[PDB]
């Protein structure tokens, strides 16, 4: 079955725009307010979501935050998920995700600076560099609107299991579920759209985890979004070609985003979302980073040219998508 929306090639102009990389400047400024611990439970974890709160807020988006308490194996606990939309009435989001809370680690303190501070510091860059453009996109009455969600509480507290991980995923896409709504309610859906709830408005949720070190290797996780996936193996190629990435050397490529399908099941954020039919882009890596869940998941094991070149690969697929 084909993709509910036409996916338009970027035109070359486009593509070069959205592959120029101040920029780095700002990206990094962005990151450092991300490169702190941030438990569930602490001041700092409540810095980080103020952050986010405000940055989204100064780019006149609707923030919106989940907060909850849930039981854990450490006791009850507060979680709270943000989501920023950025055309509250359009029927249909391009939704770009990540988790904010960072592992409480038995043996110190954990940064997680791939996991997940950089999708963190990305997801607010794109909002942040495209605003122009997102602004613009808004007043076209298309009904396609950007949302970003940051999930909260996606680690497990001890040993990870169906009841010990995912809380903010887990509970925000019940909320949704149960949260009932209609097409006539909402500006200009598909012709052929099936709008019952909330999660229905979630056109794709690309989920961004483990991101920041060397040469990912990302795989389709799912045929349903094949389509979508394909649209990032081509810009990247695309962006190569036109020599815009950062590579050690002259005449090498960057190869992330593999043409191709993997048999391997990770569980995260999705995973709730992917019970209620939402269609899941998954950019994780396979391979897991070398310092996964280890105290060197810092920022000076963070490889910058690469979050340069996925930072380029992500404001041309945003751009493409919604056609800035
Ligand atoms: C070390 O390499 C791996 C370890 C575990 C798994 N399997 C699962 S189900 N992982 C769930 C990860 C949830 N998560 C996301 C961010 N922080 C935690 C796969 C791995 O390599 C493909
Ligand atoms: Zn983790």
């Amino acid at each position: 079955l084909k993709w509910p929306r036409d996916l338009r090639p970027l035109a070359h102009h486009d593509l070069l725009y959205m592959g120029q990389i101040e920029d780095r400047g700002d990206f990094n400024a962005t990151l450092r307010n991300f490169l702190v611990p941030r438990v569930v439970g602490s001041q700092k974890h409540r810095e980080v979501r103020e952050f986010i709160v405000r940055s989204l807020k100064d780019l006149d988006w609707d923030v919106e935050e989940d907060c909850f308490d849930g039981q854990t194996p450490h006791g009850i606990k507060p979680f709270c998920n943000v989501i920023a939309t950025l055309n509250p009435s359009a029927c249909h989001r391009l939704v770009l995700a990540c988790h904010y809370d960072s592992l409480l680690h038995k043996e110190g303190t954990f940064i997680g600076a791939t996991d997940s501070a950089v999708p963190c510091a990305q997801l607010l860059y794109l909002a942040r560099s495209l605003n122009g453009k997102l602004q613009n996109q808004k007043t076209r009455g298309d009904g396609l609107t950007l949302q970003l969600v940051f999930f909260d509480g996606e680690e497990a507290f001890e040993r990870w299991s169906s009841h010990d991980s995912l809380y903010g995923s887990r509970h925000l896409a019940q909320k949704w579920h149960e949260d009932r709504t209609s097409a006539e309610r909402l500006e200009s859906c598909l012709e052929r759209s099936e709008i019952a709830n909330q999660i229905d408005r979630m056109e794709v949720m690309v989920l961004l985890d483990l991101l920041g070190a060397e040469n990912p290797r990302f795989y389709s996780y799912f045929g349903e979004t094949q389509p979508v996936y394909r649209r990032l193996v081509n810009i990247e190629s695309r962006l190569n070609d036109a020599g815009l990435m950062e590579l050690p050397r002259r005449r090498r490529r960057t190869n992330y985003f593999s043409n191709s399908s993997t048999v391997g099941f990770i569980e995260d954020d999705h995973i709730p979302f992917l019970k209620r039919s939402v269609p899941i882009v998954h950019i994780i890596p396979s391979p897991f980073p070398d310092v996964w869940h280890t105290l060197d998941d810092n920022e000076q094991n963070l490889h910058h040219p690469t979050i340069s070149n996925l930072n380029k690969i992500f404001k041309a697929f945003v751009s493409e998508y919604l056609q800035l």
